[PDB]
């Protein structure tokens, strides 16, 4: 497709604003935003995580004003994690730091990820352990082999459904995603402190080196996120993933395209 | 409101300078700056923190010289935490690092936050545990549901009162706050070290991408802050939040609007 | 060689895109991407690591479109580690963080390295302990002496074979590698947390101060990588290196040279 | 009113010096160290001895006699003797059985300022009931509000070995004629991270291009470099401090009224 | 001396490339790159480290092409050589935990390099002035208690290899006009080595007037310390481990008056 001129004027511009809720597993009616407590398999062969123990990628497909050639072009993003201060609840059934101490805060491995695209985020499967049996209700790499532990090119998918694609199975496919801008950080380690910044003064530019942002096919914008903040440790010592919602504000402009 | 030209001349500028004290809970007459010692509930459902155990957002509404259309526009900010060196008192009823050692310093989860606006900071409620029973004298998310643990759009508030809005319940609402600039960092983790920088040489510009700063409605400037530095651990092992004051210096100019 | 003008026009550019799989040791048919469990010799004298306990440098030689004097010049690189989220599998035969806790994540010493060159990466040998007996099937510093522990200029090699050059024996030779650009970070320490960033928005420019990138001799591009992410600790406490694949995308252009 | 800069060869001068730390110096052998830290039983009974309390360092440096005033334009600065912290073999508590001595580590405060007059201080107390010892200058008439902000506690850094670090900070409402920079890194296990180089310069000019102006032809340099604590074999801990190098370039500036 | 124009032309430029080996103590014929295991004295007064327990500064003086013209050092590429050797976690190390891999090299590090047209000038500072430094080392003489903070008598030149202990000496900031130095001490018993390698990074050696070190007598002085941390053996005893440093220096001919 040939990318031509940007439309100017009052109605040449639109704005998308929303939040994506985390999908941590939600083990019961009181635990939205948490996973089930983590259990450990005896062997690699017997790894069989339940669905409510697996955080999943979040995704929203957002319909844009009909243009039917013109396409909406995503230009700028403002984003942040919503509710960062909730992690200061150090008094709610947590394991004490020491005798008489406060509760341990959420900490340990985190994955913070967001993307803005003109089509679904394209995924590549990579498995820590190829013999893991993934549960019904999840979408996971099929026909896994030992090579799936490093790179098996069969594991291609689209992030096209909520509560479905487990975080541990899937990453953005760097061989694809031409029409998406993605950003992520895994911070591993059992004792890693959450470091969460909030401000309404920071913008991310979504244009590539040619001045072109994601172009929204069929007038749909795709927003994806993961914000696993770390693990909450309850009084018994059991640990659950804790996630938070992510705010998105995307500025878009009309762009003429040919063919 | 349409934003027009900035007024010039000697009388077209003003300066606001002040300290905002922390509101950590102040459990007795000797413990200003501290919270009550932290207790842990045995279940999520029984979480019922006492008021003096909950740090709150600080806020000051500052009257500006009367203009009564001209509005005061906040342009720059100098800010820092005041009393950073007090955290070196490692000899005062603290739990020793090890046998014969010095007292443990203030450490662990911190939240450092400041905002400057031409109206009250707008808040969105998010709850770690939606069944937490928040105490009388605090203002908290009402009609909480399990969805409040991730996002419930009913929980909207204004930071319009001191010693009232618990830090753990509320964040700046990213869907609002057009007329405020806010900045915050949460550093979690039980053993996290305070890293506190001071200088009189650093300035934050409050103008947006169109060159407009917060515009002060009714000639009032709103300053908000949280500076939970971490926890102090006493000899028994009990832990209390410790907070410090924040200095604000704001430069403002007169701006015509229509 | 005298470097002259760059060729222009649509056909003057080409792109290489591939992944390099990690070579961590692969101790059995199920453990691709892992090393063998780490054992410790009683003395420096008795240090004799298994082949499957030693991570190696990865390399790929990529043939480019035939030119002939013109040479392909590597200008830009996009690169990232593939499968960062796999390290969130904290439920598979791991040692618990504490009683009832989740499994320990991959952590500890890491080496992340990549290079792009117009010829094989040039290596210099440096040994932690010169008395280490390196195993059959590996290529290692020969005629080692006590000076090999700091600098022995005899230890020169080319990274010209996979599953061969152990990471711990070899580094890029800074006295050579004129025609390669290399980047690496060793983060040492038992409890170091992996910090892995992913994005499709970041480019590294490969041109030197004179504006000249690697020039591909015989129309071959050389890509090299190491991504030792840390160690996985199983239920017994034994530890194995865990590695991940690395994506490369290289933009090249035709450059005229003389002699 | 601040007018033009004087040019020519003698319109420029340089000040170079070392500021020694004032950590408490508990005996004739322990310069640079505090007394071992003792912990009070309660807040009420907190009564630190003088030699256990690090203080701010200050030097007033006379400039060439000169309305013209010397204007401080640039600063080069670093901690001197960073490598001494590698003495891990001198009466230290072992890291573990048969291990080396523990290095200096834990809470640090690194601070420096350059001004045309004494650094202005604001008092803030961790515990308002702390009894500060004779020989120190501390916040007077302390109340519970002193634990957060009591504006009565104003002072000038005008004496060495006198103003305890834990009691005092630069007063942000004042210090118009000073540039100050500091970092507190708290936490019992914090590692010292100390950079040295003769290639780094700090510009002291404000946004209007004016540096500190030296009243009475005197330049004020202040510092704190508490590097952390040294743990001896018994487990007792003392603050260890190091000297700070200052190189300040000054130029002659004409001023009115 | 007044600094004039840079000479141009093909032969007006030269390059120096070399490696400086670390001098960690080398306690026996198998332990080049290591110090002797660290022993701890009972008291400050009894501190008496053996020579092979003390890492020293490394120095090389490199002769340049014979030339008033002076060679001027303009740029530096440098890195630590053999960073991957620290991945040997299988050779007589102390296990991190039961059944685990050996502990890697970690704890206090000092990484330092300088480039000058004359010997690096040193200032002495002692952790403990009563330390008895061993024969074969060059150390601050006539030490007093003031040597623990600043004794201006302690002046030296880094003019000998395996001689000047790292812990005794630092670059003298009141001198070194004709040298550019850079160093980082990262203390702490468990500090992780973070070691970056690349052939794409250059340090410019010119001062604010655009003048680099000028090589007196046509000699270039390179100095380094790369104590990477401590290696812990099975018994728990710890030894410093160091690595070599690569230097590549570009120089140009500069005319100088008198």
């Amino acid at each position: 497709v040939e990318v031509l001129e940007v439309k100017t004027g009052v109605d040449s511009i639109t704005e998308v604003e929303c939040f994506l809720t985390p999908e941590m597993g939600d083990p019961d009616e009181h635990l939205r935003g948490f996973s089930k407590s983590i259990s450990i398999s005896d062997t690699f062969e017997s790894d069989s995580p339940n669905r409510d123990m697996l955080p999943c990628y979040s995704v929203a497909r957002i319909p844009l004003p009909n243009l039917n050639i013109l396409m909406w072009e995503a230009v700028t993003l403002k984003t942040e994690v919503i509710g960062v201060t909730s992690l200061m609840n150090v008094h709610s059934n947590g394991q004490a730091t020491h005798d008489n101490g406060a509760g341990k805060p959420v900490q340990g491995t985190s994955f913070h990820f967001f993307s803005v695209g003109g089509e679904a985020l394209e995924l590549q499967g990579v498995l820590f352990n190829y013999r893991t049996k993934y549960p019904d209700g999840t979408i996971f790499p099929k026909n896994a082999t030992v090579q799936s532990q490093v790179m098996n090119t069969e594991h291609k998918a689209y992030l096209d459904k909520n509560k479905a694609y487990p975080v541990e199975c899937w990453v953005p496919d760097p061989t694809r995603n031409e029409n998406t801008r993605y950003f992520g950080t895994l911070t591993g380690g059992e004792n890693v402190p959450p470091v969460l910044h909030i401000t309404n003064t920071a913008t991310t530019v979504l244009l590539d080196e040619f001045g072109v942002g994601p172009l929204c096919k069929g007038d749909n914008l795709y927003l994806s996120a993961v914000d696993v903040c770390g693990m909450f440790t309850n009084r018994s010592g059991s640990q659950q993933w804790r996630g938070l919602s992510r705010y998105f504000k995307v500025q878009l402009r009309k762009r003429r395209v040919k063919n």
